[PDB]
């Protein structure tokens, strides 16, 4: 009967939003989560008061590890087991911080970075597969891959990875009716790390409305692309920057 | 209070998908048209017919000339007469024919009709379309194989490679006004109808979702996705549709 | 005996360097200019001084018309009728300035898409049409998915310019003539454009503790020319101290 | 004296030739090498009959794992021991095998084509500008990374990480007068294992006389990017391939 999605880093801000509209088109939704298990949970409660049994959580450390392949197998068991199907996975977990090249070790850095932001992705990508009638990944890409950030260069790195995840998996998966695509935000709801006012500073280099996307705005994107609307769509990126990426130093 | 779009090429085909499937939305629609006098009028008669007073024609030649500025005000014009508005503006006709660079047109038609109705009338027509001026969008129809051209098709590939350009120029410069810019990209569509069969599935065995063209709905579907309320924060994007295509290599 | 090349727009800045560079190496130079004969034959007077009968110069309108044929396939002629030979096509000359969204609009058209984009079409047709290391180098633009606000004109003919490279490089390649690109950044700024503005520029850009240079973009047509590139077709380098990498 | 240069995975095919040319340039090498001890030797032996004092090797392996940046410092440290500088850096060895989607295990294939072909890149870079004139690295880059072959996945991901480095890492060590660039060739010198067959199907896609790149024509675009005629250049990757990613499906 009803599709069946996962979503990784659903607890918090767009992998949240993502899978509320997920939801909302009628998905099952497996929410993953690493450490923001009261915020995910209660996610699954209000998504399962809105209909029964169609929310569940799951908890997995997404570093690269000895362990990683099984967690992700296990990410991907995890909607089979609660729901009979996968039809959509969505690659939304990051890591996100600097990485001078002039605190943690270097390979912790490497294993969260790549990680969490390709690694991940390629290994749920193989488990949705492998456990393979509108089946689709989308992974969450950045608008501003080609103008890096200073001192961003794992983060950077493990993102062109995952652009190349996402070209790869189109062209492999495609006979068997998997697509594969991402969607690009460029600045969308803003880390908390961060003072407000440079929030304004980004805000205004934005062209279109000199404002942030709303993570709803990635999420609609995200629906576009699972959608029937999208059946011969792979291999695709679509930002979402209201044209950051088009504007010069 | 029903919002209003330009299409260009209209009346066959890909153009004709969009319409439909912007009329079957809400929009009242410009049916532009060139040589397809009779093909542009039976599609605004099945559209009227539906809700009347929704569809018009605009017959306009788009090959560069000094008169393409006055076609392309007047296409934009016919909308705001017919309707009172212009809210969207899909970039859709065009020529497309070989032009080898080492060889029944003269070299300067074919740069008036290929670099004209790909390129120059999408940029006047933006121009009439901003200039005349809420969910204000343009989406230009451009072309996923552009990085990886047919041989002997270079003026064609320069039209599409300066729509792409375009593109991203005016997203930039018409975002302080509300007007999004943006685009699709097919693959393999509708094959050209002069297309032996044999040479249509040559084309379709290279796609890798499922060795067939997109139908002319499945592109539609991406333009009613960038006008739509849920594309509200994308400008400048290019989305293709091509079943994975551009991904093959030699 | 002695290679020959093509310059278009070879009178001042980076044609000009570009023809002294390749004029250096050994090649004969057909400068083409437009309204700047003053400074071309100022160069080919130079370059004659240095080995004679090695420098002709050509006037050409590039702007789009109904003799832009005619005229581009007369420097092609130049090259042959002057040296035997056409061996190098530098697409050079260029035309720059805004053309907001919001001189008629066919005349910035034939300038923006003529000169940029229409006459490197159709002078790359007259160079193949005509005929060893062959090979045509196209200058770019490395700001090109950047653009400049209110360029939309100049955007699209650089954009065009990279469709050429691409298409002429792929149809060409059969007949060993390689077509590639030298996309500057900022280079030498426009001599119109204010002083403030200029040092702006220098700022954002990277490796901007040196100054940016017509000879640097010039050596990286020589490197394309040379028998160091002979696998490189369809390629365009940027030579812009990573301006292009630099976000807003 | 001459400047110097370590160019890994340098023992055989084009990594040798860019050790010839810089050589023959007046550079004095380290050529790094993982398993082919013979060749490397036998490389260091012809160019110190040369010019006595010019070459030295180093054996490193490149696969990801917690002492990877101890290798990767090592491969510079001994660049400085022999030579007292270390001025060109050229990343250039690399794994290269199918990893489908539908014997090593996967975080064997995980640690070789992610660690050799992006990870010791990024921490070779990282030990090369801390122990910091024409200074200047050079990544081997693959001209397909957007057209991958089918199953080589994690193999594209790696490459396309090697660009996002290339990018982030001239970004960032612009400042220090170092510049990062990369070649990145189409079809060259043939994996020794596949068949003569094999080999001419691909020869036929070549718009650019219907052949593979020799490994010298790989190495010339090594020497135009570190030379002073590229001073101005730094995020550029060059494609040698004689056209073939222009040639569609
Ligand atoms: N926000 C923007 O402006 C922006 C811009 C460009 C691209 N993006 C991309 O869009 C996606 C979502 O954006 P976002 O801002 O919501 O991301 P985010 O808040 O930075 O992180 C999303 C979630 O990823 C999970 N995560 C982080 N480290 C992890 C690890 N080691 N193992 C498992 N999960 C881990 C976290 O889950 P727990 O909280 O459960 O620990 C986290 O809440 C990302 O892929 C991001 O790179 C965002
Ligand atoms: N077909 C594909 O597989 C494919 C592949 C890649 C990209 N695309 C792009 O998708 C869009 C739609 O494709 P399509 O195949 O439906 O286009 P098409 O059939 O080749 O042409 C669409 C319409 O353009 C109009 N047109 C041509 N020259 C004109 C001129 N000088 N002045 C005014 N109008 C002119 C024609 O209208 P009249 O009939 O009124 O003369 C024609 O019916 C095009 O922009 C195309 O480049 C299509
Ligand atoms: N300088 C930079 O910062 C920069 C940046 C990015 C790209 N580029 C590209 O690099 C190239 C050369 O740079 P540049 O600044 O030295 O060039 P430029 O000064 O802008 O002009 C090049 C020459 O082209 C000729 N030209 C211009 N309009 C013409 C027309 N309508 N007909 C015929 N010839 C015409 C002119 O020759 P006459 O003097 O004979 O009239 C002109 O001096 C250009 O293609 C440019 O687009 C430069
Ligand atoms: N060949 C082509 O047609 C082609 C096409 C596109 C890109 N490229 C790129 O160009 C570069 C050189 O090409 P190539 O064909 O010469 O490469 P190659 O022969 O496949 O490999 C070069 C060297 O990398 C070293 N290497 C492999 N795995 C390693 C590990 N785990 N640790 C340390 N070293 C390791 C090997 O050294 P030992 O022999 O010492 O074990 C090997 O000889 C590569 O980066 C490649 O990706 C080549
Ligand atoms: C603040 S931002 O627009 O530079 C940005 C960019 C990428 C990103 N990835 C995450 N997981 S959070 C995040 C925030
Ligand atoms: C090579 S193709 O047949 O898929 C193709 C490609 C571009 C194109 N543009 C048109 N106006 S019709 C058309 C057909
Ligand atoms: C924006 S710029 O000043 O770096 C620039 C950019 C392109 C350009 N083209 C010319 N013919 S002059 C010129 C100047
Ligand atoms: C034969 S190929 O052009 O598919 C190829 C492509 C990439 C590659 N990388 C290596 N390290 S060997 C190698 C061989």
């Amino acid at each position: 009967e009803a599709p069946a999605a996962v979503v990784t880093g659903a607890a918090k801000r767009i992998g949240r939003a993502i899978a509320v509209k997920l939801h909302q088109t009628g998905y099952r939704v497996v929410i993953h989560y690493h450490n923001s298990a009261e915020a995910a949970v209660s996610l699954a409660d209000e998504l399962n008061k809105e209909r029964s049994n169609t929310a569940v959580v799951c908890q997995a450390d997404l570093t690269n590890s000895n362990v990683l392949p099984a967690s992700c197998e296990e990410i991907i068991n995890s909607c089979f087991r609660a729901f009979g199907r996968c039809d959509v996975l969505v690659n939304n977990a990051s890591a996100f911080y600097p990485t001078p090249l002039v605190g943690k070790t270097v390979e912790t850095q490497v294993a969260e970075l790549i990680g969490t932001n390709a690694i991940a992705p390629f290994l749920l990508t193989m488990s949705f597969a492998q456990r393979q009638s509108n089946l689709s990944i989308v992974n969450l890409c950045d608008a501003m891959v080609d103008q890096p950030c200073m001192a961003f260069s794992l983060y950077n790195m493990g993102k062109h990875a995952l652009v190349g995840l996402t070209q790869s998996a189109a062209l492999e998966l495609a006979p068997y009716g998997i697509r594969v695509n991402g969607v690009a935000p460029g600045v969308s709801l803003l880390p908390v790390a961060m003072g407000e006012e440079e929030k304004d500073k980004w805000r205004r280099k934005v062209p279109l409305g000199r404002r942030e996307a709303s993570a709803e705005q990635i999420a609609d994107a995200v629906i576009f692309l699972v959608s029937g609307s999208a059946q011969y769509i792979t291999g695709s990126i679509i930002k979402v920057d209201g044209g950051l990426s088009l504007v010069h130093a």
